[PDB]
């Protein structure tokens, strides 16, 4: 919460040195380690020892039980997904603090979804919160990152979107950030700089990764390098968890299918770390259907939908 002068040991010289390695949130330095916080110039062991205990008594993060377990639970937004189906699988829509996937074959429709979200992100019909768990201001001027890894974004289909939902194609552009990565380490880096928008004022709420690993598939080939890539998509996970949690937002991603009828590519790394998972599959002409087939409290379902000039519908 922006004032760390109002941490317990942390006047205005420290502040001073914390406000540059990043922290500005209570949160981030409850949740930081003695490690991370002594490389910042004269912050010593016992002082980031102790303004650690103290955020996190600040943030109030101990055992909670009864009603309070629902209150931490009402904190949590959804965004529609343009198709009432899949809303209601969803149970409501896309959750925030949450990595949720899509994977399937070519032209199911994966990037497609990526762009209507950025388009729904824009209309606060499409937004679902508990007011006694997300204040509105917190939602006031929600902006979207689109890490795009192969180069499909299309500005025209957001517009195309955005006038088939009836908001202009233009609004929807300005409060879409759009990062083109050629590689896993731009990938990753985009990735951990998201800090650096919220930083500057922006109210980063979703976060896409399209596609999530692509890059990673095709700089590890070789399966005596599998335990390598492994390794640095999981850290990729662990920093796309993080983020969703620290600052309420969805991450969302997409994932490409294997034979081996096929399966979304990214071995364990990516289940353990995925906390919804759907598999997206073609049907007649402009018809598709989602498949969730992982979640923590919700049943295998399926849900029609359609893809049109509209975008995503039904
Ligand atoms: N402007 C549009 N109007 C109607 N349909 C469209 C339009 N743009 C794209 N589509 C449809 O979207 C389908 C492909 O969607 P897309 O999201 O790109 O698939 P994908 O899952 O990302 N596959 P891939 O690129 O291989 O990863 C097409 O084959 C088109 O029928
Ligand atoms: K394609
Ligand atoms: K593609
Ligand atoms: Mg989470
Ligand atoms: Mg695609």
């Amino acid at each position: 919460a922006d004032v760390l002068t109002e941490l317990p040991g942390v006047g205005p010289s420290t502040a001073d040195k914390l406000i540059e390695g990043g922290y500005l949130d209570f949160m981030k330095i409850a949740t930081a380690t003695i490690g991370e916080l002594t490389d910042i110039e004269g912050i010593s062991e016992k002082a980031a020892a102790k303004m650690i205990m103290a955020a996190r008594d600040l943030c109030d993060l101990g055992f909670k039980s009864g009603v309070e377990l629902l209150k931490q639970r009402q904190s949590v937004w959804r965004l529609s997904t343009g198709s009432t189906e899949l809303d209601t699988v969803l149970a409501g829509g896309i959750e925030s603090q949450s990595v949720t996937e899509f994977a399937g074959m070519f032209g199911s429709g994966k990037t497609q979804i990526m762009h209507q979200t950025c388009v729904n992100l824009q209309m606060r019909e499409k937004i679902f919160a508990d007011l006694e768990g997300v204040v509105e201001e917190e939602l006031e001027a929600p902006k979207a990152v689109y890490i795009d890894t192969e180069g499909t974004f299309r500005p025209e289909r957001v517009v195309q979107m955005a006038e088939g939902a009836g908001i202009d194609g233009q609004t929807v552009l300005d409060n879409t950030f759009v990062a083109r990565a050629y590689n896993s380490d731009m990938q990753m880096l985009f990735a951990e700089k998201i800090e650096d928008l919220i930083k500057g004022g922006n109210n980063i709420k979703l976060v896409i990764i399209d596609s999530l690993t692509s890059t990673f598939r095709n700089e590890f080939t070789g399966r005596g390098k599998l335990a390598e890539r492994q390794q640095k998509l999981g850290r990729h996970m662990a920093t796309l968890n993080k983020l969703a949690d620290l600052y309420n937002c969805i991450v969302l991603v997409t994932n490409q299918v294997a034979a081996k009828a096929e399966q979304a590519i990214g071995g364990h790394v990516v289940g353990h770390a995925a906390t919804f998972r759907f598999f997206l599959r073609k049907s007649k002409g402009d018809k598709r259907v989602a498949k969730l087939y992982d979640s923590p409290h919700l049943p295998d379902s399926e849900a029609v939908f359609r893809i049109t000039e509209k975008g995503i519908q039904d």
